[PDB]
């Protein structure tokens, strides 16, 4: 489909069976999703915004359907404010910036 | 354009009259520009985002090209690690997401 953005760009994901809503993130290079229990290994690691950085977890080849699109990769999760869909998912499901 | 999301989505923008780069950022409510001097009237403004919340110098009604389309809004100047164009703007010059 298509997304205009006079709102946030959130649409609904699927990941290890839970429905959520999630920002599509272009300016993201990384998927980071509030704090939830995956299960299997991980490493911790540090990610930084606009105003410092945050401690995550890193799991590697999970799943997230958007918007019936799938895509496996490396997701983060900690103290996000907001599910955030990253460019090293949004490639995976085809997705374009146009004007 | 169509913009593929493989590489940071950055273009070249000009305002002030000065060439810069920036990120297009659809996860962006707002814009907000590294450190800059900028000519007009400007309020003190605070803006959060993942790490907590940078003080910001908030510009209204500035001219502002994006990959050769004209806008005119609010521009926020700040210590931002990277020059991000937000929704406000983004809207402006008619960019959508599409997959
Ligand atoms: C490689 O570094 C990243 O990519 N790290 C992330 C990031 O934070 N990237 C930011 C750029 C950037 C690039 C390098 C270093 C610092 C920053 C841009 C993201 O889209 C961010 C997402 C977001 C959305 C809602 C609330 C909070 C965070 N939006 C944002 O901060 O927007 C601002 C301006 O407008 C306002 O509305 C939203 C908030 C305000 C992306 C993955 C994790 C962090």
């Amino acid at each position: 489909p298509q997304i205009t953005l006079w709102k946030r760009p959130l649409v609904t994901i699927k990941i290890g069976g839970q429905l959520k809503e999630a920002l599509l993130d272009t300016g993201a290079d990384d998927t980071v999703l509030e704090e939830m229990n995956l299960p299997g290994r991980w490493k911790p690691k540090m990610i930084g915004g606009i105003g410092g950085f945050i401690k995550v977890r890193q799991y590697d080849q999970i799943l997230i359907e958007i918007c019936g699109h799938k895509a496996i990769g490396t997701v983060l999760v900690g103290p996000t404010p907001v599910n955030i869909i990253g460019r090293n998912l949004l490639t995976q499901i085809g997705c374009t910036l146009n004007f």
